[PDB]
């Protein structure tokens, strides 16, 4: 996250860092919501790599033992089956993870909750994207989780010429695109908070920005809209 602020640590309990096995340690790839006590939504693209992925619930600061982390492998790996690699512009950048163990709830570790099926954001919504992504354009990962506030950029505004034109599509949430605030390497496959009748639901899950940058004007972070996958995953769930 580009422009971002310190995460409270029990604000996104939600929130997981998905990390593969580099050598004797662990390296965070991607970010990803817990959505059951043994399911993980993330990007498709995060688990394109034919890596040994373990998620991290509880986790806080990367670099320091927080006391409130759980370590969990990934047991079993769903792609969305419309997802292709080489197009992440056609969408379907979403995949879930069955967990080896079901993770224990508490403050620091809670479902995330999806919108309803079907839900679009008006243009300029309250959102947060939150993850351990890199801090600048070809930077380095935050340490802490950090969070940054990126209005919605409605599909209208969004597909328009001197934002993404045609690689934007309906089942995408725009946020951002300000210049200052965005999602960067690292933060894919992470939540969008928005803020909805008084509740944070978990409205995109972070899919690309600009090869020019992360924090470009008029390229808002783009996200796979979660209300266009509800029935999908719940019928990935029930069949695993
Ligand atoms: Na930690």
């Amino acid at each position: 996250v580009v422009g971002g602020t310190e995460a409270q640590r029990n604000s996104w309990p939600s929130q997981i860092s998905l990390q593969y096995r580099s050598g004797s340690s662990w390296a965070h790839t991607c970010g990803g919501t817990l959505i059951r006590q043994n399911w993980v939504m993330t990007a498709a693209h995060c688990v394109d790599r034919e890596l040994t992925f373990r998620v991290v619930v509880g986790e806080h600061n990367l670099n320091q033992n927080n006391g409130t982390e759980q370590y969990v492998g990934v047991q079993k790996i769903v792609v969305h089956p419309y997802w292709n690699t080489d197009d992440v512009a056609a969408g379907y950048d979403i995949a879930l993870l069955r967990l080896a163990q079901s993770v224990t709830l508490n403050s620091y570790v809670q479902l995330g909750v999806l919108p309803r099926a079907g839900t679009i954001l008006a243009n300029n919504s309250p959102c947060y994207i939150t993850g351990w992504g890199l801090t600048r354009t070809n930077g380095q990962l935050a340490q802490t989780l950090q969070q940054a506030y990126l209005p919605t950029v409605d599909y209208a505004i969004c597909s328009s010429s001197s934002y993404w034109g045609s690689t934007v599509k309906n089942s995408m949430v725009c946020a951002g695109g300000d210049g200052v605030r965005s999602g960067c390497q690292g933060d894919s496959g992470g939540p969008l908070h928005c803020l909805v009748n008084g509740q944070y639901a978990v409205h995109g899950v972070t899919s690309f920005v600009s090869r020019l940058g992360c924090n470009v004007t008029r390229k808002p972070t783009v996200f796979t809209r979660v209300s266009a996958y509800i029935s999908w995953i719940n019928n990935v769930i029930a069949s695993n």
